[PDB]
């Protein structure tokens, strides 16, 4: 019995430590600083991110723009 | 206001919606029947559930199968 939620924790780890040591990466920078081949891997662990409030998910010209919680942000978009 | 985050959550009620009353729905099944465009939105849905452990995740032939964590009508593999 091996959940795709043990996946998604391994996924969430890399993409906290490429979103660690930079003030914050688009859908791009963040698949390439984590080597990861598909955005697919992506959604799974970026909403591990979410539960735990690591990080804050908005969109800047169509890329999901992410970034560790370092201050309050009301960029509505 | 309005994050990435905010809609992921939105999105975890009508994804629910799909699996209940069912014994477990594929991705497509349940983004049909949420009238979701892309399926890019489901995996934030779906993720805000596992977040949450209010779900149970598998894999039927290459395509995402995600079922309610309620009990386990196990008929066939």
């Amino acid at each position: 019995m091996k959940m795709l939620k043990e996946k998604a924790g391994a996924l969430a780890g890399q993409i906290w430590e490429a979103l660690n040591g930079t003030e914050g990466l688009t859908q791009k920078q963040i698949k390439k600083a984590t080597k990861l081949k598909a955005d697919k891997d992506f959604f799974l662990g970026l909403g591990w991110l979410l539960r735990e409030d690591k990080v804050v998910t908005s969109e800047v010209e169509g890329e999901i723009f992410v970034k560790l919680v370092l201050e309050h942000h009301h960029h509505h978009h």
